[PDB]
DNA sequence: ATGTACAAACACACATCAAAGGTTTATAGATACATTGAAACTTTTATATACGCGCCTTTTTTTTTT
């Protein structure tokens, strides 16, 4: 392999175990969307670490576009301080990243073809609408889209390590169905 | 001599029975809504990947009165 698949969205779950005021929560921010006509989540984005989270009214925050494990515990740790700020006693319990969503790229031209054809029993196309093949592992369960640029997004993992197993895996495949 | 009010036949005029049928309506078939709970349904996003399209937004061209 000697590819790292490079994380692009890491999306977790925050219990700050209060019954967050999201108005007051809107109100004492300093950038944050939340009006109810979207979603019943105020979203914040904080440049440091560069996230974008909605928090429920259970108090529950979802976190995306963190490029880490600690990227989006860090700011999770943050909000949770930015609502004890607002007034709120939030506590960073029982968090659980639930997706972790990567693009990396091993760059060598592919068959894609081939392996859809071959792997239509795992693999669809219709190459009218999306010229990407969807491809499933269960050990380690990740679901993988793959592009004849090479491009990789790994998705399904609560860790990027099951990212990081399942790309070791699918890599020999892709080195296999490199169109030259 | 002598036929007359009176009541029996004796076959019949008279009140009665009975089949048929419109009309009314519960009564039921079927009817069209009225309930509601339930699961089949919507949403973020970002995330790149590689598209348009329309609409954000703007530059260049286009058009009536004194």
């Amino acid at each position: 392999s000697g590819i790292v698949p490079t994380l692009q969205n890491i999306v977790a779950t925050v219990t700050l175990g209060c019954r967050l005021d999201l108005k007051t929560v809107a109100l004492h921010a300093r950038n944050a969307e939340y009006n109810p006509k979207r979603f019943a989540a105020v979203i914040m984005r904080i440049r440091e670490p560069k996230t974008t989270a909605l928090i429920f009214a259970s108090g529950k925050m979802v976190v995306t576009g963190a490029k880490s494990e600690d990227d989006s515990k860090l700011a999770s740790r943050k909000y949770a301080r930015i609502i004890q700020k607002i007034g709120f006693a939030a506590k960073f319990t029982d968090f659980k990243i639930q997706n972790i969503v990567g693009s990396c790229d091993v760059k060598f031209p592919i068959r894609l073809e081939g392996l859809a054809f071959s792997h239509g029993t795992f693999s669809s196309y219709e190459p009218e609408l999306f010229p990407g093949l969807i491809y499933r592992m269960v050990k380690p369960k990740i679901v993988l889209l793959i592009f004849v640029s090479g491009k990789i997004v790994l998705t399904g993992a609560k860790q990027r390590e099951e990212i990081y197993q399942a790309f070791e895996a699918i890599y020999p495949v892709l080195s296999e169905f490199r169109k030259m």
